[PDB]
C-alpha cells in the first residue's frame, strides 16, 4: 500500500471508474488520517495519499506533480488536504494548470492563513525563540539563559529546530531517534507554509472552514489566533467557496465534523462524474 511517497487508501479499478481523490499529508501525520473522509465519500471513489518530501512548498509540488501525471494523465484532477496538506494540494493545482491539465476540484480542509503575515525577519526570529523559551521555562520548570540569537538567525527553520534539539541532547539520557525526528520534521513542515509563494488560481477552490485554530497552533504561531473571512485565499482565488464546518482546526479531519465535509464533497464529486457522462 505504500509505494515511495504514494499511499493507496482505495485503489482505482483497472479501467475507467470514478475520478480518484488525491490527498496530501498534514504536518506530523501521514495520509491514514483521510480514512474517515474516505468513508463519507461515494462508494468506489479511489483515493491516493501523498506523503512527506523535502523542500519549499513549490519544490515539494515539483516532486508531486510528475507523479500525479503518471497516475492520472490529463485529468480530471481532484486535490484535497487538511492543514499543510491543503497548501500542498493548492500548489499541485497551480502546477498542473501551468501544464494545461484539467483541475476540477481543490478542497482545502481548514487550510486557513494566519490572520497577519508572518514576517521573515531577524526581529521575528528573536521574538519567536523568546516566546518558545518562556513556554519551556514554565512547562519544564527551568530557566533558559541568554539565547544565541546570531546563530539562530543565520539558519532556516530546519536548522534552527535542529540546533535547539541538538543542544538538549548533549546532556542527560539519549532521546530516541523517532521522537527527535518527528519533532524536527513536524516543525519544519509547518514552517514551510510561512514562505509559500501563493499563485493565483483560475478554478474553483472549496475551503472547509472551522471556527478557530486550536491552542497548540496558536502557541506555535500566535498569528493563528485571528482568521479572515476568506482564510487568506480571496486575493488569489476569485472563484472561492467557503463551507463553514465549526469546531477547531484539529477536529476538522475527524468524525463528526468530517461528515459535513464528506456530505459536501460527495455532491461536488457527483457533479463532476455527471459532467463526464
Ligand atoms: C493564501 O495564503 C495562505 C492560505 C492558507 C495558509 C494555511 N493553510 O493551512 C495552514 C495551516 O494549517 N497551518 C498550520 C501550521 N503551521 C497550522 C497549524 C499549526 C500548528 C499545529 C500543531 O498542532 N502543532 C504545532 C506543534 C503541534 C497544527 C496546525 N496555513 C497559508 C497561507 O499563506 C501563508
Amino acid at each position: 500500500q505504500i509505494d515511495g511517497f504514494v499511499r493507496t487508501l482505495r485503489a482505482r479499478p483497472e479501467a475507467g471508474g470514478k475520478v480518484p481523490v488525491f490527498v496530501f499529508h498534514p504536518a506530523g501525520g501521514s495520509t491514514v488520517v483521510y480514512e474517515p473522509l474516505l468513508g463519507r465519500l461515494p462508494a468506489d471513489t479511489p483515493m491516493y495519499g501523498f506523503e512527506r518530501v523535502e523542500g519549499s512548498i513549490e519544490e515539494r509540488a515539483q516532486q508531486y506533480v510528475p507523479k500525479l501525471i503518471e497516475m492520472q494523465g490529463d485529468g480530471p484532477y481532484v486535490l484535497v488536504g487538511w492543514s499543510l496538506g491543503g497548501v500542498l494540494a493548492y500548489a499541485c493545482a497551480i502546477g498542473l494548470r501551468r501544464l494545461g491539465k484539467d483541475v476540477r476540484f481543490v478542497g482545502l480542509i481548514d487550510a486557513v492563513r494566519a490572520g497577519e503575515e508572518i514576517p521573515q525577519t531577524k526581529e521575528e526570529i528573536r521574538k519567536r525563540w523568546d516566546r518558545y523559551a518562556a513556554f519551556a521555562e514554565k512547562t519544564f520548570n527551568v530557566t533558559i539563559p541568554a539565547i544565541p540569537y546570531e546563530q539562530l538567525e543565520e539558519l532556516d527553520d530546519e536548522g534552527q529546530v535542529r540546533f535547539v534539539l541538538d543542544a538538549v541532547s548533549q546532556s542527560g539520557v539519549q532521546i530516541p531517534a523517532g521522537i527527535i525526528e518527528h519533532q524536527r520534521t513536524s516543525y519544519l513542515d509547518n514552517r514551510a507554509i510561512d514562505t509559500a509563494q501563493i499563485q493565483p488560481y483560475d478554478g474553483h477552490v472549496t475551503l472547509y472552514m472551522a471556527d478557530r485554530y486550536h491552542d497548540d497552533a496558536i502557541m506555535f504561531e500566535p498569528r493563528y489566533a485571528v482568521r479572515q473571512p476568506d482564510g487568506g485565499w480571496g486575493e488569489y482565488v476569485s472563484d472561492l467557496e467557503v463551507v463553514p464546518i465549526g469546531g477547531e482546526h484539529i477536529q476538522a479531519i475527524d468524525e463528526p465534523i468530517i461528515a459535513k465535509v464528506g456530505e459536501h464533497m460527495s455532491r461536488a464529486l457527483g457533479q463532476i462524474e455527471a459532467d463526464r457522462t
